[PDB]
């Protein structure tokens, strides 16, 4: 059906002039490095683009960032017509001119600022008609080709002549502002957008599809997720990328209209956005209209809530229209909500993990001059409990300090700021410190999902170990067809044991890694902290955030706190079994078999455990993970040291005879103690660093021993039987 | 329906209901189906308003409205008796009422090939094995499990293709086919995410499972099967039925598998209160649940209400030591109340489990309750082979794997222990497979390697123990 016929899909090179095909792709069209392509889409438009390599790139498909989409006016899924073009030659006279609503305010050269470093010597395949946007002076800027020499297209070489009539261009009707939102103005969230995309796809990029089609399209897609998140931008972005019609419902917006005005906007909305269909009504604050729980009091209170089933129900299903909404939480709502029909499909968008808020910084910050010195990761490094919205502000209290002192000492007044000098505004690593340093971390924080920040090249020794771990996950996820080949049903969980710091925890974080899952830790403390508030219902709460995060890794670390808390040893008149334990183990067992969710449990003293959670269908293997051996010593020290001035005299192996009976925690104390003591020093002196020898000797003075014989023998006779 | 009339203006509200029987009665013969009648008439502690009060009474002045001359029946649906109002259950509104769970096994299936009665489904397709794994799934979670398993098995075939059209052709439709593949797809998604509430089925298990234990097998009829299927002989003496069971003795022996294996013999619901929820009630003050299980359980006959770990809320407060306290506590005593209330002349039998009977609350043993005490020990030489094959009947055994052999390797061993075993081997063979590619049938060398983990859940202290309990116990 052609082989030059593809489908629009986002793009790796955000380049306004590049569009990324597989490899194989471009050996079957026949074009190499650099081949100049001529695209073609719909309403009868085309642009010509730079051709490059992509190995993420499927042969069914076309990668083109947004600039490139628009000026052919299609859509993500599309299809479009390549044709390579080796005969467009180097122009000579180009006439662009920005558009008035992308200027408002800047002022001055334009041709220096934004177009010259844009095309220096970049030999830009450009054309007659497109509209390319150049970022830079905290802002962006459209551009529309008015005339170029070589029309309709030509490249644009370092000797090419350029036009700026200084005199701003109206946007035209069909053409859609860069400005808006898209997926590209979305960070972190993959998996989310992901499931979105394919459940609006059919529906609203091909209605007719269901004209024919006895299947019902999900109706209703409930975002969850705290304050923050962006569970909005989300909502818009999605129809701005389908071209589909958006109207916004705002919560206290309806409940602050005067009572029967309520029910009046409500239906004279929903009416209205069935005329523009397809559309995806976006409600924002659904809670605040729709929480018909125990808090239902009064007449206009209820009342309005029917009103909207009646309605959410009222999708004459005829109609072509998806309802978006979102909330603080599934309790926040109204179970009448749920009813399979209305929302049904439930998306649950967590705060951002580490790579999250890394690429979250690099969107807010796309606009602005960064310094050299600023490490983007750094910053996301350190927001550990970090929301969307916490950290776009973080840029503009971090820009707004680069300026207090760069142009605003320098202070330029006037009704219109040049752009000459924001382009050399530049804001530093340092502006950034001083964000952070500010009370606006604030940002809040709750239990956290997440990806494993390590590997195994952090966990010294223990080999044996894991490869056994992939044999408990790796082999029931990557191979489930050999479980049915013999019958019997992949465990559902293992329990690390042994001495404290020795990685019972790496373990757990490594193998999440490994199979590129998402992590839960429940400490012991948030244990008891249930078991003091007698609030163990909670349990059920954490487990369903895990289901609803698969594949993760539900794990419980300090699993014999309750134990240890009721007394332990002596405890009191009751047995093994409490509240909170009880309960993990109801939906331990409940948690379908079929899933996809491994608990691992972790404790320093077996010894303690109700023995109900090592029956089988529980936590059937149990692992034991003894101190550190010769060897695995000399691994753990490189594996603490990795990312530290190690001397080259300092002797590794060495320590590994000096110490016995430590454990991965002990060694990793003897380690920073050699640093207290390095930047003891290179403070000291200036008031030259490099940690050496004399310091790590000078650290085996306070050098103790965590794991004491005794109990050193208690697991050898706990891991007899226990074994 | 219900936020339909609860949406309208007040005033307006007791126009529509007026109004709807009225037209009701017009086209008689009828059925008038209230859709979320709990949202209209739940006149409870949650009654408070007038618009909300006046618009329950509008109704149960319609209910008995009902001229009679009339000629209509008015249907109602609800999420549970405690939603509604009392009102409306008065002798002459909605007195009758019929309960409709969760699907079961064949539920499910016979579900699922009515929502695919339209679509071709491909050759690997088991519908069967989808409704095994659908667990905690209503009717409505697996339609849409259908829609989301046809939809992917179009996102591929034509949609790939991509034939756009202001309608698509029918040739092409009929050609699509949606595998065994697309529907793991679904399962796969958060689609599942139905419901999971105390859970009503029958018994998937026959007594092929059961190792030895032939002689306990009859007994077990002749406390069920005869009550049931001869009553007319239970009346020639006089005698009065045993209301139920008992099971006790080592942990890993059948003692569940006898409890439902007997109630699929009867062709009975199993309804499985395990330790853990015995437990959760316990520590919340909340066995006041309780009852509400054994009405689910009358409005479910014929049943067998089983208790697992009967003995957990006994260890749990102590067991051996214990306090300063008896051997009764809150949740045992309620369902002494509710086993002895419950009428005799019902068809609900009780099963009670434990591996424990050393700290039961002597009670439950009374007449009236728990009569019968019966022993399941661990299993002989002879039972032992049996549980292998019974463990291993839908698995790939090797030829020369020799059964009887293990069965005299083995001894302290109860049907737990063995079955520990027999994974060991498989866990090696599934080991194997996967080590090569990178050929497939458990044999002999995998055992003999499997024996090396070999354990003895039941010590010969503890053998003993039950030997001494078993000597007054029975
Ligand atoms: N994941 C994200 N990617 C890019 N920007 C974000 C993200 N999350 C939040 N933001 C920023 O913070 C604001 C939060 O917006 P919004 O959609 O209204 O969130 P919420 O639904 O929690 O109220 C956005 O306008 C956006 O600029
Ligand atoms: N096997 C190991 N390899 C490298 N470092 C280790 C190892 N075991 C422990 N450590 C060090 O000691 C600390 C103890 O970590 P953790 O796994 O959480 O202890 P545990 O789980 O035994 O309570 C780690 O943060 C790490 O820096
Ligand atoms: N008599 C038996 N025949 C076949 N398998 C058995 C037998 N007894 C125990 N098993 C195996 O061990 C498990 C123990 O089951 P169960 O009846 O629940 O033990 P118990 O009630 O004594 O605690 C079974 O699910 C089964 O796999």
């Amino acid at each position: 059906n052609r082989p030059n016929r593809l489908i629009v899909d986002e793009a790796i090179n955000e380049d306004n002039s590049v569009v990324s095909l597989s490899q194989p792709k471009m050996d079957e069209l026949q074009l190499f490095r650099g081949d100049t392509v001529l695209l073609k889409g719909k309403k009868r438009r085309e642009a010509v683009c730079i051709v490059l390599s992509d190995d993420t790139c499927s042969d069914e498909k076309i990668r083109m960032n947004r600039v490139v989409r628009n000026n052919l006016r299609v859509r993500l899924g599309d299809v479009i017509s390549i044709q390579p073009c080796p005969d467009v030659k180097y122009g000579k006279r180009i006439h662009v001119l920005p558009i008035d609503d992308t200027v408002e305010g800047i002022t001055g050269n334009l041709f220096e600022v934004y177009l010259k470093p844009y095309f220096l010597e970049a030999y830009r395949p450009i054309r007659k008609g497109d509209i390319f946007l150049v970022r830079g002076g905290m802002r962006a800027v459209e551009f529309k080709v008015v005339e170029t020499d070589p029309s309709p297209y030509c490249i644009v070489a370092p000797d090419t002549v350029i036009h700026c009539e200084g005199e701003p261009i109206k946007r035209e009707d069909e053409e859609e502002s860069l400005n808006e939102v898209g997926y590209d103005d979305i960070g972190g969230c993959r998996k989310q957008l992901a499931q979105i995309k394919e459940m609006v796809e059919l529906p609203l990029r091909h209605p007719a599809l269901f004209k024919a089609i006895g299947v019902k399209p999900p109706r209703g897609i409930l975002l969850y997720g705290p304050p923050g998140t962006g569970k909005t931008l989300i909502a818009r972005a999605v129809a701005n990328e389908t071209g589909a019609f958006f109207f916004l419902i705002n919560g206290p917006e309806i409940m602050s209209k005067l009572a029967g005005e309520s029910e009046s906007n409500l239906r004279k909305a929903f009416e209205e956005a069935e005329k523009n269909a397809p559309a995806i009504i976006f409600i924002d604050e659904l809670d605040a209209i729709a929480p018909k729980r125990e808090k239902t009091h009064g007449e206009v209170e209820r009342r309005i809530v029917s009103q909207l089933l009646t309605l959410m129900d009222g999708l004459k299903q005829r109609a072509h229209v998806i309802v978006m909404a979102a909330t603080n939480r599934p309790n926040s709502i109204d179970p009448a909500l749920r009813r399979f029909g209305r929302f049904d499909r439930e998306v649950d968008i967590g705060i951002p993990d580490a790579t999250g808020r890394l690429e979250i910084l690099q969107i807010h910050t796309k606009n602005m001059k960064l310094a050299d010195d600023v490490d983007l990761e750094q910053v996301a490094n350190e927001t550990h409990g970090h929301v969307g919205a916490d950290l776009a502000a973080l840029c503009s209290e971090a820009a707004l300090q680069a300026i207090r002192k760069k142009m605003d000492l320098i202070d330029l007044e006037d009704e219109t700021i040049d752009a000459e000098v924001m382009n050399s505004l530049a804001v530093t690593m340092d502006d950034f410190r001083w964000a952070l340093s500010q009370s606006n971390p604030s940002a809040l924080r709750e239990t956290v999902v997440e990806v494993p920040q390590v590997t195994w090249e952090d966990i010294g020794g223990l080999e044996d170990v894991k490869r056994e771990l992939q044999e408990l996950v790796q082999y029931p996820v990557e191979h489930p067809d050999k479980f049915l080949k013999f019958g019997m049903t992949p465990s559902k969980g293992v329990l690390f044991y042994g001495p404290p710091g020795c990685g019972k925890t790496l373990l757990a974080k490594a193998i999440a890694n490994e199979c590129q899952a998402n992590f839960i830790s429940i400490k012991g403390p948030e244990l008891l902290t249930m078991w003091f508030g007698e609030s163990e219902a909670n349990v059920r709460e954490i487990f369903d955030k895990a289901r609803q995060a698969a594949p993760c890794v539900l794990f419980f670390d300090e699993l014999d706190s309750i134990a240890k808390a009721r007394g332990g040893n002596i405890g009191d008149g009751g047995g093994a079994a409490d509240r909170v334990i009880n309960q993990i183990l109801t939906e331990m067992d409940g948690m379908s078999t079929k899933k996809n969710v491994f608990i691992i449990g972790a404790t320093n003293r077996p010894d303690i455990i109700d023995p109900a959670i090592l029956r089988p269908g529980r936590l059937d293997q149990l692992i034991y993970i003894p101190l550190p051996d010769e060897k695995s010593r000399v691994a753990i020290l490189k594996a603490n040291l990795r990312k530290s001035p190690v001397a080259k005299d300092v002797d590794l192996e060495f320590l590994a005879k000096m110490t016995n009976g430590f454990s991965g925690a002990d060694l990793t104390e003897i380690c920073q103690r050699a640093c207290k003591l390095a930047i003891r020093e290179s403070i000291e002196s200036e008031i030259v660093p490099e940690i050496r020898r004399d310091h790590f000797e000078e650290a085996m003075r306070f050098a103790r021993r965590s794991v004491s014989d005794n109990d050193i023998r208690k697991y050898e006779m706990f891991a007899q039987t226990l074994q």
